[PDB]
């Protein structure tokens, strides 16, 4: 197809970036559609290595253009920190990227909302660490915050900021006993970088359907996980959007129908960080291993990051969620030197009933137990494989249930972090 | 189709309810995915006459379930009105309804919300915002609100909920200075309908994916206008959720490659309640003409609506931002006795250039002069028609235009209230 969806079906760590990139050189556009800067893309251009968390993946692309969507809160603070970097390592930023006049701007007031909250309301619990995303989007739900469109009449746009700060500025020191912020700095700040932003901005819907028009290859990229969908996840424990392939249209613009292919990236097995359910978890050796042989640690502060067996029941809701078209599997490299390999097909309740769809948010999930369907291991290593025909009948096997499980196929099959360690057996913007 | 949705294209009271209740006939099920109590449609319960703000009115059928879906925001107090009103006239309205657990809760404190930020931020003629809406979308964002979901775990809601509240009052009481809201009170009232708000929660996503895959009649439904939507509409005035079809997936569970048909309804002419942009409002006889033919009352302290010729730009930006399949132009007859008859064609923007898109809300709507085609009208009253046939070559003339400005097909026409004054050319089910 031409407008092709992609992300990932789990709790995140999905291993995005390597079919991202891939992708990237046959699509003409990019968009990021939900969320903030916490895209988490790691790359490489200046023989040093950068991380971007706003710019999509396709800013080194010559002839790609990246676009920011109206579902994408902003940040001109971590904006200018993202060019000033590719600039630096020469990247024509300016003449690749475009932003929504929509956007929600996450201003210092933002950041000091969040602060405030988790230390306050528990620094222990999840509040909400620092970026202020989440009053971002409150802001603008409730019909006061700013967008980009704001910047070009400066006159009205020191006036607004001053209704909105001085309402956070009442609850930050009223309220959470905190040291207010000043609006005359706000201010200051984006003043110095409003005819950037404006200068890249667009009507994002019409080039998108003016796009399908013509036929030019469009990806979409979601940036977190599935089942941290704020809505349908497995609540409380989510993240502050909403994290499917459904927020695309309220994201861009674009019509739900025009949404072709949707590419649902897979690891092989399981990994969640913080707390919440997590049915398929292991406690001692295996869960060892599977972390070991994998990479499953840190990557900011990230004390230690949980794994399990891949759970199908919960992959299935995903499923659904997104209409998934086909699926990426990933580290299939990480199960050689593997007595075998466990799939999880089923919940056993607290009550003592077996459920095959995920229990609402609102039954115990730390009540379930996973009825385990077990299979055959292999040592061969898969690690490096770049055709099928050296994939062993043990490694085409666990597809095939994971495929008759699911209701859903594996069009690319990766086989390690490298570009080069891919399978494409169907491609999203062909079928 | 199979998955439908019918939606307002305009700016809400295109004629919706006779087109619904018409489908509802057709329909296993029936959804509601965006809004809350606004609803608004006049049932005649078998006798008595009935305004139903939440419940669909589908649930007056024998074989048809009715959904309230999660994107709905959900009062209590409300429904229970609603409920034993129709049990009352003798519905089980109990066996035909299914709540998502999913869905917000609306709650005391955030109607007293809603009538203080009026008061501050409003003025004396009319002040028609005491709903809670707005504020508890702005809770659920923000992972700080109730959800249905929440009501089976007594002792968790009993403290999640002076969480929220102290947080509340803080703003009611000191910020606002209006009064607070008792907490035993609110905990009180809410426990009293817990256990039948849950004995109807049910797991959406799964039922949906269930019907689909077997085929059956689902159809979903718009409650505003869509540009009114939250991020694609004239920023200061638009609602506080999404109402265009993206919302669909989101609101209801159902991933976005499974909508099939995209009904937009589109009014004869167009009507505004309220302040905005309207390029083709008139200020003469014709309005007055419109107005009083049209019945363009607000149905209540109806502050007259604000009226106008058909707008093909702003017509054009609903069909993109809907994908949508085909149009049901209502109240046609409205226009019967009208020497000739106009519509917009482009916008001629102050430095000349003449345009076929709408302003995206920031190079002003206000400053726009707009472009007409005058075609003569008719005298030969249309109301009634049964048959494409029975219907002037002005008035013939006039659909035909509108489907080559935009490019979609008018499907469904009605030609009256009741329901056999229906014209139906396509029939979105099967097709
Ligand atoms: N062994 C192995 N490593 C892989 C494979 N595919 C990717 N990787 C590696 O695993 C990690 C995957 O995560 P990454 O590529 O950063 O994407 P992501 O983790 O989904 C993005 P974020 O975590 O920010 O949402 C990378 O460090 C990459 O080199 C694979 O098939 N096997
Ligand atoms: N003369 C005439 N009257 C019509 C026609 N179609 C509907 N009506 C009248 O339209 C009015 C509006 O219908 P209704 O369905 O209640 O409102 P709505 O547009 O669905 C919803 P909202 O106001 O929330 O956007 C009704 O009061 C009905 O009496 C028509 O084709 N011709």
């Amino acid at each position: 197809g031409n407008n092709v969806v992609v992300l990932g079906t789990q709790w995140g760590d999905e291993g995005k970036g390597k079919i991202v990139d891939l992708l990237t050189e046959r699509a003409k556009y990019v968009v990021r559609y939900q969320g903030g800067h916490n895209a988490g893309h790691t790359l490489v251009i200046n023989g040093e290595k950068t991380v971007l968390h706003l710019i999509p993946s396709g800013i080194l692309r010559e002839n790609v253009t990246s676009i920011i969507g109206n579902g994408v809160v902003l940040s001109p603070a971590a904006l200018m920190k993202e060019m000033k970097e590719l600039e630096d390592r020469g990247i024509p930023v300016r003449e690749r990227l475009l932003l929504s006049e929509a956007c929600p701007l996450i201003l210092d007031y933002h950041v000091a909302l969040d602060n405030a909250r988790e230390k306050a309301r528990g620094a222990k619990a999840i509040g909400t660490t620092g970026r202020g995303i989440g009053p971002a989007y409150e802001d603008k739900v409730a019909r006061r915050g700013l967008r980009v469109g704001d910047l070009f009449d400066k006159e009205t746009f020191a006036e607004k900021l001053k209704e909105v700060m001085e309402y956070h500025n009442f609850q930050l020191v009223n309220y959470y006993k905190a040291e207010a912020v000043d609006y005359q700095k706000v201010l200051d700040d984006t003043m110095a970088v409003a005819d950037i932003l404006t200068s890249m901005v667009v009507d994002v819907s019409d080039l998108l359907d003016q796009a399908r028009q013509r036929g030019d290859f469009v990806m979409f990229e979601g940036a977190q996980g599935t089942l941290l969908d704020i809505d349908h996840g497995t609540y409380p424990y989510v993240t502050s959007s909403n994290t499917t392939a459904g927020g695309v249209a309220t994201g861009s613009g674009l019509g739900p129908r025009y949404v072709d292919y949707v590419l649902g990236i897979l690891k092989a097995y399981s990994t969640r960080v913080g707390a919440g359910p997590f049915p398929t978890e292991l406690f001692d050796e295996t869960g060892e291993f599977l972390c070991k042989q994998g990479n499953e640690f840190g990557a900011t502060t990230g004390r230690r990051r949980r794994t399990g067996w891949l759970d199908t029941v919960a992959v299935r809701r995903a499923v659904q969620l997104n209409s998934l078209s086909g699926f990426c599997l990933t580290k299939l490299d990480v199960l050689d030197g593997l007595k075998e390999v466990k799939l999880c097909v089923a919940y056993r309740m607290p009550d003592g009933r077996e459920v095959t769809t995920t229990p609402l948010a609102a039954d115990d999930w730390k009540g379930v137990e996973p009825i385990y369907e077990t299979m055959p291991g292999w040592s061969e290593s898969t690690f490096g494989v770049k055709d099928r025909s050296g994939l062993p009948q043990a490694a085409l096997n666990y597809i095939k249930r994971i495929e008759e499980l699911t209701g859903v196929p594996i069009d690319i099959i990766s086989t390690g972090p490298d570009r080069t360690e891919t399978m494409i057996l169907r491609d999203p913007f062909d079928a």
